[PDB]
């Protein structure tokens, strides 16, 4: 029945050292190390499914970099996105024949600015978000917080589009979306909360969407190797593992959040789906 | 009780400052291969000569750390290098002040890495007291041959070999008046698995907070709170920054920093005397 789709929305690059922490220290042979500027995929998943379009993520917002854009200047020179316009992801949902008031649920990882870009645009879907994550993003709108991954501007459309949300609470159970869709309350780690996916295809089997829960695979290890970007160092290590232990006993893959390798091995919405 | 507080340099360390701050100093689009530093930091230890008995806040680093039939491994000498002379070994230091190892009746460790517990071995007659967690987590890499660069094998194995006399501290337990004026703090998970600190009340100086690498500098403090790189437990790393901000306010204690190079400075050195 289901069909999900992997949409590219671009690309980012950054210092390692907030996907990898510490990945190349100053030593007293190379007493002035130098880091590297790294470029990951920004994407987004989309699943067709019979109860409703489900959407898992929404990149970057398409008036965020430039000089006229959302993102403080500080946060592009930090994080610079660079896309196309058929990245934009209203465009890569027009190329599925999908009109955003045609998604029924939004799942937000978390609230970071290359993942909860576009939520403005889903004016019809339930936006579903850790509460703690929602919390946390709200008061940086509140104290007009000078916080980098949490773009003002965004957060100030959404409350304007009056989306309608539903917060996952803190201690509460991984929620049943759809036949083979579950919701994975991973909480604090990587950011205040943190939501995954479980889909059970019929075809391909079982996939965890991990999002920034886990980098890439170097961070996923073993052994694990956590990021500069980071609220609970000790939330985010037992998220992985748990993550690890959810593979192992649903024999699912995991798809990390930004991993070049793995994205250009996935097969992409212009190319077709997976069922 | 009128006691005598010394501080005593033992040595000097360098490392990333990424470890001491993170992410002090991102790239950018226009400085994509931006560089880091190589800091220097001071070691050092405290001594309180109490009427009710000697306490010994912190071990420096082991004068057998450095070099090639030394304890350290090589890419943890590479990474945070200790430099020190005969005079910088806490051994030596204690002497100078005319204390031998055995007339220490307690050492508080602030936690187990390679610049704090280096010397614990020395003190056979002490009670040695540390966070239960932070002990827990270093036998393991004892046991398990683990090589955390931190926490240095041939020290713990010395720890055993000498038959060291320990005081846990357990995860929730209350502070502990060690003495009159000297009550051990439980900072809990943060910089390390279980960090301790010290208040010492002292009649003419007042309060002091030893908050070793809980806060390792004046930049770590701020505010705003600069979090290290060397981090286990983040949340409760904010945490005892902001409880010992609180009990500095409510105490009008000074913050003793681990590892801050200006404030070590201006310290009176146990060569040029003592805080009563
Ligand atoms: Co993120
Ligand atoms: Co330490
Ligand atoms: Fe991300
Ligand atoms: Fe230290």
């Amino acid at each position: 029945r289901p069909k999900l789709y992997v949409m590219d929305n671009g690309r980012m690059r950054m210092d390692k050292n907030w996907m990898i922490a510490m990945h190349n220290p100053a030593t007293i042979h190379n007493p002035n190390a130098q880091t590297e500027f790294v470029e990951f995929p920004i994407y987004t998943v989309l699943i067709d499914h019979p109860e409703g379009k489900i959407l898992f993520d929404t990149s970057c917002n398409p008036n965020s970099m430039g000089p006229q854009g959302r993102w403080a200047e500080s946060t592009q020179q930090m994080f610079p996105w660079t896309a196309t316009e058929e990245c934009y992801l209203h465009n890569r949902l027009e190329q599925l024949k999908v009109r955003p008031e045609d998604i029924r649920y939004v799942v937000a990882s978390h609230l970071h600015l290359d993942h909860a870009g576009c939520l403005e645009m889903f004016t019809n879907a339930t936006i579903i978000v850790h509460e703690d994550e929602f919390n946390g993003a709200l008061q940086c709108y509140a104290r007009n917080q000078k916080e980098p991954a949490y773009i003002w501007a965004d957060i100030d459309a959404w409350i304007k589009n009056n989306l309608q949300w539903r917060t996952v609470k803190r201690h509460e159970d991984n929620i049943l979306l759809a036949e083979g869709v579950k919701v994975l309350n991973f909480g604090s780690g990587h950011a205040w909360g943190m939501l995954g996916l479980h889909v059970e295809l019929p075809e391909t089997g079982g996939i965890i969407l991990a999002s920034d829960a886990i980098y890439t695979a170097e961070s996923y290890g073993p052994p694990i190797k956590p990021p500069g970007i980071i609220y609970d160092s000790l939330g985010y290590m037992n998220t992985v593992e748990r993550i690890r232990r959810i593979a192992q006993e649903t024999k699912s893959q995991v798809w990390f959040g930004h991993d070049a390798e793995q994205f250009k091995k996935f097969r992409k919405s212009t190319e077709g789906y997976y069922e």
